This record gives structure tokens, C-alpha cells and sequence, in this order.
């Protein structure tokens, strides 16, 4: 029964926290006390994962290096504990957080790229010719084929220039030193407009741009190039677009194709003006607008438009070549080829035609990844593609915990086997490539491998059709490999596969690994605009939802740099809104071991948050108050499936992920409203590419998307993105909607416009056209774009639930009924009315803070839908589930716990405000006790509130020795009912703050008490100390 879930939660229903072991610095001690403190707040269980180790951190003097049989002892004696409080564990496939490294890998066994070398001979008789051995890392290497192409033009492919530069802005301060300038080393900087010039002696042809960076450098991108043959007139070649990126995109550099053009000067024009803000699929244009580019290559030989990202080397995005940049006679026919690989530190002897000849070898090598965040377990990274090493992989390490360990309680306790987010970049081949290939798309690939050099054939539009296969076949290797050998490899040791995204870093289809997997996990960060990623939270949950995976995990709370001012009351509002998204198991980032017993706040992620541990000020009672909150929301949000009356379709562009709600905004105007239209012409416009500060010391573009202003953003309507495999696979029509497995159904189907990520747009196959026109003839609606009404009530779908703005929700159904989950985004007490698609059924009001249950609301029905008035403290929620005078106190006692220091006070105080360093520093709980008097007796059906006030920043309540409360979100107030008598009442408060006063105190050599340490180095910039203890004022509030 929904009310017995909601009381008495299943296990199912709680939360977990990641818990880092930092540097090999773990103790039996600190493991005892961290899974006690996790057992208490009520957490199910815990991932055990080690980063780095004794190299990294020799100062900690650590014991348990990974792998090493001390470390072994401390993950058996965590297995014995972890049974004996009743917690589960899970562990990752590798060392550190990403993603499936070891030692034990070779060059052979690690991801496998596509390397070549160049040369260029007169034909006629070769003989014992040595060539250029092409990349080989560690000395690894192997050749695939050798190919002679008889060259378009005899003329070099890169020519000597002389580089000059001028700045071109006007006006005003302008930091002259921040001009444009070059270095000794060739390095262009610039803050201001400029350009740079290259002159030839003689006219050069030049068909493409090689940019070559330090780092990263999203300006780079949009040069616009000129060129002249007099020395004064130019002409516009082209401008240059960025590529669509994420945020490892480093390992290759980045050619732009332009029409072919002979001239002596070429001029790159640069300004700020124009750019797009940053996003996870321009990653680089998070930065500032600065200008910095290590080489720009001027080259002659004719090559594709972003060749480097179409081959698969890289995770990105553009547009097909335009026929001007290459056109038939740019191209090779398959004719004109001789393949000397038959031919045999090797030798070449053939004879070719006379006329000179390009001999392009190539073969394959290892990318160079490695799992960088281990310690004892740290190597390459497995070949994705290869089933042999990635049970190699699983065998050396997971597998390993259920042998040198015990292994009996080892299969009682180690029940989830972890996969986390991407960070070891693409890969384009491997030994089984041309074959799998060759199955999967129905022709061989061996005859046209110099498309992979980015070295055109037959045509542009031929080119890009087969590299798209190419790309097509690396997404599908990493599913039917890497995923499906991991998912029998878990099923084999009786464990659950969790699994977070492997967009943007790898190609891919970024949905298609979760129907492998039984958990799907996305990450949401905390105060961190530059590192979130709202586009997993999609991939995820949009993943589960179409492969029918009813419980969704989320890393929570990530936060790039913590300064020590977070508590529960301020993280709220964050969780609600990817609750509304549809996540169901919260899992806290992060529970780092702290070894010391004697050293607080203690260990960090190098103060990379959420400070989740034991030595926190409010753990005690703060994070046990929190997660029954959280128990109590996840009951209902597992329950039944969700309801989703929109898909939207990702396309068959490769690679490709769900599409996050501004990027439907010009396909569905009307939906989203005429303000949000307005809002984002002006965001998108990014006039004077505005920045902004957060957190302390992370400068970033200040008109980036903010998922906080992103809530119900299709007012009253949710939606999945949706993909080619759920569509051909699963989709069935039944009732005039489209069904999916395990509950999805849905009404519209939307096919978006051409888009960033999709911008040709890729022709929709014979098979996807078929499918779509069956879906329409059954009642499915194909809305025509761009919509322009408000909702879709014009075909009988009206909206779900109709609130205002700001107000974040979700729904779900099953055989006992509906709930909607409804939550107050702003500081603000509001009240308004709701209105749900639901016809004559009583709703009730179940409060997930307290546990309280009120099933007679009032409510209205109007035109067969149903509507309360709903009043919301800040940041409050609730849950709609529908059936099948002042205090006068004595003298305060207050007793500061920490040091114990105790104080006679009549008035309310802020601590920070005491003259007494010991006070005004510090951070931790303090006991108030008092009395007060009560006039009558408690009547019947009259309930009676002490209201708090102003507490920093939270606070229990006990009337006469009984507990009414942990109070730590508004509002801040306790049931004291059951509690009272006539006559005098005893009255005690503890109240708890954070650790940011103390940290201030001891960084200034006066700390509030002994034993304070860190290695988190970040503070808040502001130097101030923040509001501390029961501000009040205290008032009794009574009703009936
Ligand atoms: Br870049
Ligand atoms: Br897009
Ligand atoms: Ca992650």
C-alpha cells in the first residue's frame, strides 16, 4: 500500500554516497566509525572507490597503495563491517574514477587508432626504399596497407611565409601589452580585434586550414579569412565555424576547408563579437573570449572539412563538405589506386607508372590513455572493441574482490558492479574493425581506409556517407562489446550493472549503452556552472525510460570547489528540481575517509565537494534529518511509471545524444512561450560576451544555459529524447500512442528541425520513413514545425499539471493511483492554485519532510480536471496522490559543545557577533536551555507550533525531555503538542552551523578549539564570517 511505502520505506528507497579513499591514507579506525555514521543517517549502502595514490599524496604517509596486500586487509575488514551493519557495497571496473585501465594492459590490448606517413617519389622502377615509420607509441606498431596515389599537383603541400599581425580595435582603455603580439616561439595572443597576415613570395594555393592549439581556444575557430594578390585588395575566402566539441578534445588538432584559393597574402580577421556562450557541445566557449593559437598550416593538398571528428579520432560535430570546397576533380577514383601491400623497419621494391606518386602507409596504434586518476592500479586503457581484453579488465580487478578478500561475505555484500562517466577520448579501430564493419553495414571498408586521413574519393557527398558508417560502427562496437561483455561478466557474479554516460567524450550514440545496464546514473553538480552536466541527466533518464529501467541513479552534489558554507537547508531546492527531471536514487558526491580520528573537518577530494562525512558540523543530525527526507520522496518516486506525453527525436547523425530543452526552442515556439523566445534571442545575442565569477576564482561566459532557470519548460508538459534503435525495435502503436516496454506511452512524436548537433540535417532512412508513417496512420500526432499554439489541446492533449513558473514537478501512475510531486524553486512563501489532468478522484497532501498525511484538502473539479490552492514555505514540496504570541523564557543556558564553554544570556545572539574569539569562530553545536510558562491545558483537536524564527542553520527541539524534531528547511518550526503541560516547561534546543567561521579563525591563528585541519585550500572571497546560532525570535503559533 502507497501509505505503508511512504511510513515504513523499503531498502530500495534510500540513499547511497560514493566513499573516496584519498592517496592509500586509510585506517581500520576510520573505516569503523565512516560506515557507523553512514548506518545512522540512514544511507543503504556505499561505492568504494580509491583515488590516486602515494606519489600523489607522500605527505599523508600512506599504508594501503592499491593492490598491495595492506590494501586488500582494509577492503576485506570494510566487506566484514559493511555485513555486519546490514550496508551493500559496490565497487568500479578500475582504480580512480574512470574509466577501464590497469597495468596489466599492453600497447596491443589498449584503444587502437588509425596512424599514417607521407612521402612523395618519381615513378617508374623502386628498390629497396626505407619509409618513414609513422606514430608508434611505446614503440608499437602495425601495418594495415600501403597505398600509392598519383599526385593532383607537383607543387609542395605547405610553402615558407613571412607572419605579421595588427591590431584593429579603437577606443578607450585598450591594455595596449593585450593587443595582438606574437612570441618567440610563434604563440598568437590577443584580447582585442585583429589580424594576422601570411605572405608568400610566390602565390600559394591553398585549399585548408591545420589550426593548431595549446590547450583549448574556441576563438580560434571563428577567423575569418581574406586574401589578395596585390598586396591591398582582398577578398573574402570564408568565415571559419567552430566544430560542435566537448570537453576532452585535445588529442587532435582541427582542419577547416575553404575554396581553393592562389594568392601571395592571406589575412585571418578575428573579433569576440558573434560567439555563441558555452555549453557541454562547445565546450572550450565556456572560457574566456581570448584569442590563442600556436600554428595556423596553410596547406595545399586537398582534404575534407573537419576531417579529424568525421573519421572518428574525436568526439565532435559539423557540417557535410560543401561541394566548392571539394568537388569532383579534388577527389581520387578507386582506379587511379595501387595498392602495393603484397610488396612485403621493412623495405619496399615495385614498380609504378612514371609521374610522381604520394605513398601513404598506413596502420594502426594505441591512443595513449590511461586510467590518470589511480594509484597502485593505474595503465592503459582497454580496447573498447576487443571482447578478449575488456574480460581481461573485469578479471583483474572487480573479479578480484571475491578471491583476495573472504569470499563468502564478499557474495553476501559486494551486490553492484559500477561503470562511471567517460574521460578516456575516442578510438576508430581495432583488429575486428573492418570485419564488424563489413557485417554490420554490408561492404568493405579496406579500399577506401585513406578517408580516414580525411584524403577524398569519388565524391564529398561518397566521402562522408561511409564515414558516417565508420562512426556509426564505433557507437555500435562499444554497446555490443565493451557494455554486453560487462553485463554477462555481472550477471555471472550475481550483481547490478550501474552505468553513467559515454557522451562527450566518446562517439557514440549517447543513449544507446543503457538498454545493457540496469541502473542508469547521471550527475548533477552544486554551484558549479563550468562542470554540470544537465545533457547526462538527459541521456540517462531519457535511456531508462525507453529501455524500461524503472530506478535511476544520480550523482548528486558534485561541486568543483567547495568553501565550507554548504548544509542541508541550501541543497534542497537543488534536489527537487532533478527529482522533477526524474532521477529516484540520489547518490551523494561525496563521503571522502577521513583516517585521522583526531583531525577535522579531516581528508578531502582536494576540497572538490559536497563535503558529505562524518567530522561535518551537522552530520549527526543534519545528514539522518536529510535523507529521511530523501527515503520518503524516493518511496513514491519508484513507484508505478512515469508519464511522458512527448518523444522527441535524436536523428541519425553520428555521434548524437537527447537534446536539452533550448534546442527545441525554434521547433516549438508556441510551447515554450513568447518569453522564453525573447529571453533567448537576447542570451543567444550574448552582447559583449558578458563573464561571470563561480565559484570563487572560475571566470566563465556569463550567458551559458543555467538549468535552474529551466524548470517546466514546456509549461505543463514532459518529454524523453528517443532514438533509431527504441523506434525500429521497440516502438508498437496501441491506442492512438506509441508504446515502449516497461510503460512508456506517449501521444506526440516530434522530428526536430536541423539543429547544432544535427545541422545538415542527416537523411532519415528507408526504414526510419516507414516506421513514422505507421505510427501516423495509427492516431500517433507528427506535430508540423515550427508549432505555434500554446499546448496541443487543439488535438485533444491537454497539459498535465498547470502551475506558474519556477515551480518544478513530476507524475507517476499505477494500479493504486497517481502522485504528482510539486516543489517551490524560489526563497519565497507563495500561494497558488494547481490544476491536474485528473477527473473525479479525492486528492490528498502528503508532507515529505515530516511524514504527515492529510487526506482532506479542499478541492475543486472544473472542467474534468481537478484544482487546489497549495501554500509552499521557500524551497518547500509536497506530494498529490490520488486513490484508484511569544515565548517568555527564563535566563538561557547556552553550552558551546565543541570547547565546552557555557554562558548566561537573557536575549538571542549571533555567536559571530561576540567579542570572545572562542564564540565568534565558531562552528559546531550549541546547547540552549530555558524555561517557559504555559497558560492552559492543551485542548482537544488543538495543535500548538513553536516557531523559530531565524535559525543558522539548523535545530532539535526536545519540551520536557521529548524529542519534537530536527528542523532544517522552512518552515522553521517543531509540533510540540504531545509534549506540553499546564504550568512550567523545560526547553532545550541544540543547534548546529558550518565549518566556515572556524576555518576562517584558524587560518588566522585563532581557532575555536584544537584539532582543526584540512588539505581543502578554498574560502569564500567575501572574508566575512557568516550568521551563527538561534537568531529567533521564538513564538508560539496554535490552531486547530
Ligand atoms: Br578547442
Ligand atoms: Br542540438
Ligand atoms: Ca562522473
Amino acid at each position: 500500500l502507497l501509505r505503508e511505502q511512504f511510513q515504513n520505506p523499503s531498502d530500495e528507497a534510500k540513499p547511497w554516497t560514493f566513499w573516496y579513499w584519498m592517496f592509500g591514507a586509510v585506517s581500520k579506525e576510520g573505516i569503523t566509525a565512516d560506515l557507523e555514521a553512514m548506518k545512522r543517517a540512514g544511507l543503504g549502502g556505499t561505492y568504494l572507490m580509491p583515488i590516486k595514490g602515494i606519489k600523489e599524496g607522500p605527505q599523508y604517509n600512506g599504508k594501503a597503495q592499491q593492490l598491495t596486500p595492506e590494501w586488500w586487509e582494509m577492503v576485506r575488514f570494510s566487506m566484514e563491517e559493511a555485513d555486519r551493519l546490514g550496508l551493500k557495497l559496490g565497487m568500479h571496473i578500475c582504480d580512480g574514477f574512470a574509466l577501464a585501465g590497469g597495468p596489466w594492459m599492453t600497447p596491443k590490448e589498449s584503444m587502437q587508432k588509425i596512424v599514417w606517413s607521407d612521402t612523395i617519389v618519381d615513378g617508374g622502377k623502386i628498390k629497396g626504399l626505407h619509409l618513414p615509420q609513422p606514430e608508434a607509441y611505446e614503440g608499437f606498431y602495425e601495418d594495415i596497407s600501403l597505398f600509392a596515389l598519383p599526385v593532383k599537383e607537383e607543387a609542395a603541400d605547405v610553402m615558407p611565409a613571412q607572419i605579421t599581425c595588427a591590431n584593429i580595435a579603437t577606443g578607450n582603455h585598450i591594455d595596449i601589452k593585450k593587443t595582438v603580439n606574437m612570441d618567440d616561439a610563434g604563440v598568437i595572443r590577443s584580447s582585442y580585434p585583429c589580424y594576422i597576415q601570411y605572405e608568400y613570395e610566390q602565390p600559394f594555393t591553398c585549399r585548408n586550414i591545420e589550426i593548431i592549439l595549446s590547450g583549448n581556444n574556441y576563438q580560434a575557430h571563428r577567423l575569418k579569412v581574406m586574401a589578395s594578390d596585390d598586396g591591398v585588395n582582398y577578398r573574402l575566402v570564408k568565415q571559419l565555424v567552430p566544430a560542435r566539441q566537448g570537453w576532452q578534445n585535445t588529442d587532435e588538432n582541427s582542419t577547416h576547408a575553404i575554396p581553393a584559393t592562389t594568392a601571395r597574402y592571406f589575412r585571418f580577421y578575428w573579433t569576440p563579437e558573434g560567439s555563441e556562450p558555452g555549453s557541454e557541445d562547445m565546450d572550450a566557449a565556456k572560457w574566456k573570449p581570448n584569442l590563442k593559437i600556436k600554428e595556423l598550416r596553410l596547406h595545399r593538398e586537398a582534404r575534407l572539412d573537419q576531417w579529424e571528428g568525421k573519421a572518428g579520432l574525436v568526439w565532435r560535430v559539423a557540417s557535410s563538405t560543401k561541394k566548392e570546397e571539394i568537388g569532383e576533380q579534388d577527389c581520387y577514383a578507386l582506379s587511379q589506386i595501387i595498392n602495393l601491400t603484397d610488396p612485403f623497419e621493412r623495405t619496399l621494391t615495385a614498380t609504378l607508372p612514371k609521374g610522381k606518386w604520394k605513398l601513404l602507409r598506413m596502420g594502426h596504434t594505441a591512443t595513449g590513455h590511461t586510467n590518470a586518476t589511480a594509484g597502485g592500479g593505474k595503465g592503459l586503457e582497454c580496447d573498447k572493441f576487443n571482447p578478449k581484453a575488456v574480460r581481461k579488465q573485469f578479471d583483474n580487478w572487480f573479479a578480484q574482490a571475491f578471491v583476495k578478500t573472504n569470499p563468502d561475505v564478499a557474495r553476501r555484500v559486494l551486490k553492484y558492479m559500477h561503470v562511471d562517466s567517460w574521460q578516456c577520448g575516442s578510438q576508430n579501430w581495432s583488429d575486428t574493425f573492418a570485419a564488424e564493419f563489413r557485417k554490420r553495414r554490408g561492404y568493405d571498408l579496406m579500399p577506401y581506409l585513406p578517408l580516414l586521413a580525411g584524403i577524398p574519393m569519388e565524391s564529398a557527398e561518397r566521402s562522408e556517407k561511409i564515414l558516417r558508417d565508420v562512426r556509426t560502427t564505433i557507437g555500435e562496437l562499444v554497446v555490443d562489446v565493451f557494455y554486453q561483455v560487462l553485463a554477462d561478466c555481472a550477471k555471472e557474479y550475481d550483481c547490478q550493472f550501474s552505468a553513467e554516460c559515454v557522451a562527450p567524450t566518446m562517439v557514440s550514440d549517447g543513449l544507446l549503452h543503457y538498454q545493457k545496464v540496469d541502473l542508469p546514473m547521471g550527475e548533477f553538480w552544486l554551484n558549479s556552472p563550468t562542470h554540470d552536466k544537465p545533457n547526462d541527466m538527459l541521456d540517462a533518464i531519457s535511456g531508462a525510460h525507453i529501455y524500461g529501467k524503472n530506478i535511476i541513479q544520480a550523482e548528486g552534489f558534485t561541486e568543483v570547489r567547495g568553501t565550507w558554507n554548504e548544509h542541508p537547508g541550501i541543497l534542497k531546492a537543488l534536489l527537487d528540481r532533478n527529482y522533477a527531471l526524474g532521477i529516484n536514487r540520489l547518490f551523494f558526491h561525496v563521503y571522502v575517509h577521513n583516517p585521522w580520528l583526531d583531525r577535522k573537518p579531516g581528508m578531502t577530494l582536494d576540497g572538490i565537494g559536497l563535503f558529505f562525512q562524518r567530522d561535518q558540523t551537522w552530520w549527526n543530525k543534519g545528514a539522518k534529518a536529510f535523507c529521511e527526507y530523501i527515503t520518503r520522496c524516493q518511496s513514491l518516486l519508484q513507484y508505478g511509471h512515469p508519464v511522458a506525453d512527448i518523444a522527441v527525436f535524436t536523428g541519425e547523425e553520428m555521434p548524437r545524444r537527447s537534446i536539452l530543452p533550448e534546442r527545441l526552442v525554434p521547433s516549438l515556439p508556441g510551447i515554450f512561450g513568447a518569453e522564453r523566445v525573447e529571453s533567448e534571442r537576447i542570451r543567444l545575442a550574448n552582447e559583449g560576451q558578458p563573464l561571470r565569477v563561480r565559484p570563487v576564482g572560475v571566470t566563465h561566459s556569463a550567458n551559458m544555459s543555467d538549468p535552474e532557470k529551466w524548470v517546466n519548460p514546456l509549461r505543463g508538459y514532459a518529454y524523453d529524447s528517443f532514438n533509431k534503435d527504441a523506434l525500429l525495435r521497440l516502438a508498437k502503436a496501441e491506442n492512438g500512442r506509441m508504446t515502449l516496454p516497461g510503460g512508456a506511452s506517449y501521444k506526440v512524436l516530434v522530428l526536430p528541425l536541423p539543429r547544432p548537433m544535427n545541422p545538415d540535417p542527416a537523411a532519415l532512412s528507408p526504414e526510419v520513413k516507414q516506421k513514422i508513417n505507421e505510427l501516423k496512420e495509427a492516431g500517433i500526432l507528427i506535430p508540423s514545425l515550427p508549432y505555434k499554439e500554446d499546448d496541443f489541446s487543439s488535438y485533444g492533449l491537454e497539459r498535465d499539471l498547470i502551475v506558474p513558473e519556477n515551480i518544478a514537478w513530476t507524475h507517476r501512475q499505477g494500479e493504486q493511483g497517481d502522485i504528482y510531486f510539486i516543489a517551490n524553486q524560489l526563497e519565497e512563501t507563495r500561494t497558488f492554485t494547481a490544476s491536474m489532468r485528473i477527473d473525479g478522484r479525492k486528492p490528498e497532501c502528503w508532507n515529505p519532510v515530516t511524514g504527515e498525511i492529510n487526506a482532506d484538502i479542499p478541492y475543486e473539479q472544473k472542467s474534468h480536471r481537478t484544482e487546489i490552492t497549495l501554500t509552499l514555505a521557500p524551497n518547500e514540496s509536497v506530494f498529490i496522490v490520488y486513490p484508484a504570541t511569544g515565548l517568555e523564557a527564563t535566563e538561557y543556558t547556552v553550552t558551546f559543545t565543541a570547547n565546552g564553554k557555557t554562558i548566561q544570556r537573557q536575549e538571542l545572539f549571533d555567536w559571530s557577533k561576540e567579542e570572545d574569539e572562542q564564540i565568534r569562530y565558531y562552528s559546531g553545536t550549541a546547547v540552549y536551555k530555558t524555561t517557559f510558562r504555559w497558560k492552559s491545558k492543551v485542548k482537544e483537536d488543538q495543535q500548538v507550533y513553536l516557531n523559530l524564527g531565524k535559525v543558522c542553520d539548523l535545530a532539535t527541539v526536545r519540551v520536557n525531555g521529548i524529542d519534537c524534531g530536527t528542523i532544517w528547511t522552512a518552515p522553521y518550526r517543531a509540533d510540540i503538542t504531545a509534549a506540553l503541560k499546564k504550568g512550567v516547561n523545560e526547553l532545550e534546543i541544540e543547534v548546529t552551523n558550518t565549518w566556515a567561521n572556524a576555518l576562517k579563525g584558524a587560518d588566522e591563528g585563532k581557532a575555536p578549539f584544537d584539532g582543526i585541519w584540512t588539505n581543502a585550500k578554498y574560502r569564500r572571497a567575501e572574508n566575512t564570517l557568516l550568521p551563527a546560532g538561534l537568531l529567533g525570535p521564538l513564538n508560539f503559533d496554535v490552531a486547530n
